[PDB]
C-alpha cells in the first residue's frame, strides 16, 4: 500500500528537507572509513512516503505515548540509514530493523546528523561499501536515507563517548560526551514509534 510521490526541487518542502540533510553533515572519528569522505551531498531525489495503514499504526502509538507523558509525544524528525530502506517503506519499521549490537541495546537507531545515518546505508560500519564497486566512499553509486517522524516520549538520557526501553521511558537518547560537534542519536524499541516520511536519494560528493 505504499506510494512514493516525487517532490519538486522548487517545493519549499523539498528545500527544507534538503537543508536538514546538508546542514547536519559532520566529520566522523573514523576519518570517513564507514561512510566515506565528503562535506556535502548531491541530492538526486526526495520522495514523500505515503502509506495509510503505516501512518495509522504510527499515530495510534503516538497517542498512547502522548497520554503516558502529559500529552507530549516529543516528536522529532530524524535520519535513518539502512540496507533495508526498501523493506521499511513498504512494511514499516519492526524488530528486523533493530541494531542488536548497538551502544544502547537492541533497538532501532536514528540520528540528528545525516552523516551518521550515512555510515549505515551499506550496513554496520559501512559493510563492504557499495554493491557495484565495494567502496564505502563511492562517489558514483546512488544512496538512500530515510528522514523519519519519530516519537520519543519520555527519553532516557545516556551520556556517552528487540529489547525494552528503560522502565518508565519510551526511548533512549545518546548524548555525545566527548565530541563537542556530534549531535544526538536516539533509540526506540517499538517499530510503531517511527514513520518513514521521506525517502532521499543522493550521492556523497568528493571534496574539491
Ligand atoms: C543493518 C542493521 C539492521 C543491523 C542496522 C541498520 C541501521 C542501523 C542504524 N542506522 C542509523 O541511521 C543510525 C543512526 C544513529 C546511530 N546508529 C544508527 N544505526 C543500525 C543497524
Ligand atoms: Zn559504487
Amino acid at each position: 500500500g505504499t506510494i512514493l510521490i516525487d517532490l519538486s526541487p522548487d517545493d519549499k518542502e523539498f528545500q527544507s528537507v534538503e537543508e536538514e540533510m546538508q546542514s547536519t553533515v559532520r566529520e566522523h572519528r573514523d576519518g570517513g572509513h564507514a561512510g566515506g569522505i565528503f562535506n556535502r551531498y548531491n541530492i538526486l531525489k526526495i520522495q514523500k512516503v505515503c502509506n495509510k495503514k503505516l501512518w495509522e499504526r504510527y499515530t495510534h502509538r503516538r497517542k498512547e505515548v502522548s497520554e503516558e507523558n502529559h500529552n507530549h509525544a516529543n516528536e522529532r524528525m530524524l535520519f535513518h540509514g539502512s540496507p533495508f530502506v526498501n523493506a521499511i517503506i513498504h512494511k514499516g519499521f519492526d524488530e528486523r530493523h533493530a541494531y542488536i549490537g548497538g551502544m544502547f541495546g537492541a533497538g532501532i537507531y536514528f540520528a540528528e546528523n545525516s552523516s551518521k545515518s550515512n555510515q549505515y546505508v551499506y550496513g554496520i560500519g559501512g559493510g563492504t561499501g557499495c554493491p557495484v564497486h565495494k567502496d564505502r566512499s563511492c562517489y558514483i553509486c546512488h544512496r538512500q536515507l530515510l528522514f523519519c517522524r519519530v516519537t520519543l516520549g519520555k527519553s532516557f538520557l545516556q551520556f556517552s563517548a528487540m529489547a525494552h526501553s528503560p522502565p518508565g521511558h519510551h526511548s533512549v537518547t545518546g548524548r555525545p560526551s566527548v565530541n563537542g560537534l556530534a549531535l544526538a542519536e536516539y533509540v526506540i524499541y517499538r517499530g510503531e514509534q517511527a514513520y518513514p516520511e521521506y525517502l532521499i536519494t543522493y550521492q556523497i560528493m568528493r571534496p574539491e
